């Protein structure tokens, strides 16, 4: 009846990770504003390292006249946009590192498993830093839109406007992903509950590193739209069009490698340097042609 007992809590994870999560404010001038800054959009962000590099969603900082970053300790900074990527919806920011900066716990060897308890840290409706608890519902999700599929962590930890760019961590405080999207589509006009998506941490890291080194993310472009693999379409003046590639041809192997899954192959296509040459096997009228083509970098978006 009396308690020296310890209540079940995830405070440990909170104390470890929360300080690294910051409030991100996208300030824009308005024709209305008449020279006064107003909040276009607000969200969250994660301090990745001591240098002051911060991850956040791109849609949070788009078309921002000024970007303000607020720490939980009260410190406020004017953020500097290092770079952004529309494809992953990621953006990196830089701030003054004078004095101590909290960093989000990161474990590269850690493997996120379905059923793991996770906490979502962010600033919903600008109420202040909010912590919601859930689990990892699924991994490798393509998101709301099938087209242009990209990996996602699905969690039932409550996610709302302002949570974007914020952190998703486990009970140990380790970063699991960056909260990005919430499912809104309704089959019967009902409201979807407990379905939110986050960019896996490993991917976030790789994209950050690339954005820190270069102003942008660089990928290989081949100018082809297809389905598991035939060529559904050919981009005008594309590397494919330049190679004289023709629509309606199946593709067996590319870069001395098999091509059963378009997703795997396209990912591999983006890894290589722009301008490089590589073999491509295609079967037209049952002929194993081997056209040679020069790659170009992915068109800016």
């Amino acid at each position: 009846d009396s308690t020296d007992e310890t209540p079940a809590s995830y405070n440990l994870a909170v104390r470890r990770a929360a300080p690294a999560v910051v409030n991100v404010y996208n300030r824009g001038l308005n024709t209305n504003s008449h020279n006064q800054l107003e909040i276009r959009t607000l969200g969250s962000g994660v301090i990745m390292d001591q240098r002051g590099y911060i991850i956040t969603n791109k849609h949070v900082i788009n078309d921002a006249d000024q970007i303000i970053v607020a720490l939980q300790d009260g410190r406020v900074f004017e953020a500097l946009l290092v770079g952004s990527d529309s494809l992953t919806d990621l953006a990196v920011l830089k701030i003054n590192a004078t004095g101590g900066l909290p960093t989000i716990p990161i474990n590269a060897r850690r493997v996120p498993h379905i059923g793991d308890v996770v906490l979502a840290i962010g600033n919903p409706y600008n109420l202040g830093q909010t912590i919601t608890q859930g689990i990892i519902s699924a991994t490798g999700r393509i998101g709301l839109n099938p087209t242009g599929r990209q990996n996602f962590l699905q969690t039932d930890a409550s996610i709302n406007p302002g949570n974007s760019g914020g952190a998703l961590v486990n009970s140990l405080g380790e970063l699991m992903g960056i909260n990005t999207l919430s499912f809104d589509k309704s089959n019967d006009g009902e409201t979807p509950e407990g379905i939110g998506f986050a960019i896996p941490f490993q991917l976030a890291t790789k994209i950050m590193d690339k954005l820190i080194r270069d102003g942008r993310v660089i990928r290989g472009y081949i100018g082809i739209g297809g389905r598991e693999i035939v060529v559904n379409e050919v981009s005008p003046d594309g590397p494919a069009a330049n190679a004289g590639i023709q629509v309606n041809d199946l593709i067996i192997s590319v870069d001395n490698k098999p091509a059963i899954s378009a997703l795997e192959t396209m990912a591999q296509v983006a890894e290589i340097r722009p301008g490089s040459v590589i073999p491509v096997v295609v079967m037209r009228d049952d002929k194993q042609l081997t056209l040679q083509v020069t790659i170009q970098e992915y068109p800016a978006t």
